[PDB]
């Protein structure tokens, strides 16, 4: 891999605790419930949520660097204003759920897509369309199981909500810039 | 003109389905209501709304090639970013348009700015005042004449919304940036 | 002093224009309610509100100015985007403030984060930081003098609203910014 050890573990705790933030702000909004409780929560969260994030947040940023010239010029500057951008979408969604769903999946796309535009790159934004695709399956997946369900305002993507797809592209633009900090930031010369 | 008949074409069409789905976001909120019925409509608008807006984007991008020195290193990821901007401040619009009118229209303003200080330049801004005052003149006079109306919590401005200002001013300053797009993306040697 | 008397004025009469807007949204959202009326009021504040505010605003600029470094490159551009930002955040707050206390929370570091991500350095963070625990602290003993009180869903820090930490680390950030433009703005060779 090329990621070292050390670093995916950064970033699976990275993306472990920035699911959380983001997934109690949906439970407390009622914007999902959980219908799992025989497993172990982690705050509100079944302790494979926030692995399963964890997980995605390394995975991609591996995935970056195995794409076309990862750029060496990425900050750490860049890197926490990325992941504030994709935390502050995410808790917003909970405090948006109930509204009508166009002008709230619109404001998502927005915001997805302004943080494209300050720090995304085309294998960047590849990234973002791999979990864009892959997230909101694995959601629709389990809400199909009973494992957890979307307000009714909020359930229009096969019971999934249509604001998780430019969601899980900004977080994947984002985990790919991480991915890229982890090597620019290595000892130089 | 300065645009070439096809780009007038794509901003038009870009002007007309933005404005559907903001104007759309304002109708199912309750921001605004139609009580002109005799006309076809387009989604949740009258088919003449999607025309006037996307009139105005081309309008708004031609003016600003008229101006001086339009900005040559204008991309279409500052473009992409603006639209973004003045889609998401819309869509917001129609969000919060029941909260008091100082936080509202301050919140709207702060986006407003922060979309110039990002994307515009002088003669941008200029393009902004010009719809900014133009706009919303254009609406109240169209309240006056009872075609539409506003929620009573968002219709301090002689009938219409006072963040109408700051919004089409926005819109003003990212329709100018768009219009240098247009010159500065033609192919090059 | 390293601001002229001129430059201090316009910095505290900001600053206190400034707060004046945001603690009017704050009352007329039901954020905060004063309970002292034997002062005269500004709009919806003590008349010495907007003064601690202005004159925080001057202080913070001062201070940047005997840090390190002070940069001679920052614009009225960025100036006016920060403030922007700072007002942005100070409303959106007013709207939010009955949300569930995590979201809420959240969304406001992730703007004072991106504030920071975009305009600030080293030292423009020290005078945040020194700003969100002042700041706080003095609203917190004067809550508990009972000179006002926030929201019950908006008072978990100590009797005030958590978010004022990212708030007021923001607006310390912007105002050393704002310092350093009083310098770099002087009229040069
Ligand atoms: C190979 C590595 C493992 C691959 C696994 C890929 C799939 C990961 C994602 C889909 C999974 C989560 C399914 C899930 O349970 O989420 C649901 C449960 O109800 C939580 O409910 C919700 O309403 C929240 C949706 C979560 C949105 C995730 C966005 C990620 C942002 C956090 C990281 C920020 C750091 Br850049
Ligand atoms: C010469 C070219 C023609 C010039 C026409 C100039 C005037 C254009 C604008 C004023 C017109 C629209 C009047 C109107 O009907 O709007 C009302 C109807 O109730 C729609 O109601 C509302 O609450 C929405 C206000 C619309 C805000 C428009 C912002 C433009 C953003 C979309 C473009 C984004 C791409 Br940069
Ligand atoms: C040496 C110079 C004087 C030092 C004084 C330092 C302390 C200043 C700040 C703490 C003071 C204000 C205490 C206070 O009364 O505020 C309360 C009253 O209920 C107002 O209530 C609220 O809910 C509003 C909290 C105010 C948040 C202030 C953020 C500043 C943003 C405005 C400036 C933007 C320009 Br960069
Ligand atoms: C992208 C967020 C991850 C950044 C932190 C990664 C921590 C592991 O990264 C390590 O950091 C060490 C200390 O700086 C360096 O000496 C190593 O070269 C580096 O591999
Ligand atoms: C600003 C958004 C408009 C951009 C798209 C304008 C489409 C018409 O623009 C045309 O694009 C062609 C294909 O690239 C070029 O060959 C032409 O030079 C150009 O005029
Ligand atoms: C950071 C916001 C403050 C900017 C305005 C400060 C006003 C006082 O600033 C003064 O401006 C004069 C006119 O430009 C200059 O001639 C002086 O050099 C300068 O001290
Ligand atoms: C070059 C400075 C970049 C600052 C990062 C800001 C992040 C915004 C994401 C929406
Ligand atoms: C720029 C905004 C485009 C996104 C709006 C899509 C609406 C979703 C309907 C389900
Ligand atoms: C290569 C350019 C990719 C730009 C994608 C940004 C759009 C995201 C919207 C949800
Ligand atoms: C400031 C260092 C350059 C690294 C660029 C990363 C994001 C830029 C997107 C155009
Ligand atoms: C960008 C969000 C995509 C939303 C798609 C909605 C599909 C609805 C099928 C029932
Ligand atoms: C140079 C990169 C510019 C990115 C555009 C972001 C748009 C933000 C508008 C508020
Ligand atoms: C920076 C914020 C300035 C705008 C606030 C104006 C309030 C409008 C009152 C009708
Ligand atoms: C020439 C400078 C123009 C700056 C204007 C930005 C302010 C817009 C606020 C609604
Ligand atoms: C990155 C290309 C330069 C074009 C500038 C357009 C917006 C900048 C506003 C200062
Ligand atoms: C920036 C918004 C301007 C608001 C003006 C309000 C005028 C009210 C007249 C009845
Ligand atoms: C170099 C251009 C900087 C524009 C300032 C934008 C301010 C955003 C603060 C969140
Ligand atoms: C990036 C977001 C971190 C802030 C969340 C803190 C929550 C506050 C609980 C009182
Ligand atoms: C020296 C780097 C400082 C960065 C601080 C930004 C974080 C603010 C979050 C509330
Ligand atoms: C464009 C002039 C340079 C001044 C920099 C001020 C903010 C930058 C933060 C990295
Ligand atoms: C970043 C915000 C800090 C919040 C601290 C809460 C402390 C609660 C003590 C009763």
């Amino acid at each position: 891999m090329r990621l070292r050890i050390s670093e995916a573990v950064v970033l699976f705790l990275l993306g472990a605790v920035a699911a959380l933030i983001g997934d109690h702000s949906h439970v407390v909004t009622g914007t999902t419930v959980y219908h799992t409780d025989a497993v172990p929560f982690v705050w509100s969260s079944p302790f494979w949520f926030p692995i399963l994030v964890g997980a995605a947040t390394a995975s991609l940023a591996e995935l970056r660097l195995h794409l076309p010239a990862p750029r060496d010029g990425v900050t750490a500057r860049q890197a926490l204003g990325g992941v504030a951008a994709v935390v502050g979408t995410y808790v917003t969604t909970a405090l948006v759920h109930a509204f009508p769903v166009v002008p709230v999946t619109a404001l998502v796309c927005a915001a997805a897509a302004i943080t494209w535009c300050v720090l995304g790159d085309g294998p960047g934004a590849a990234c973002g369309v791999v979990i864009a695709v892959i997230g909101p399956a694995v959601e629709i997946a389990l809400v199909q199981l009973g494992v957890f369900a979307y307000h009714p305002d909020s359930d229009g993507l096969f019971g999934v909500a249509p604001f998780l797809a430019p969601l899980y592209f900004a977080f994947g633009v984002v985990a790919a810039l991480l991915g890229e900090l982890a090597v620019a930031r290595r000892p130089q010369l």
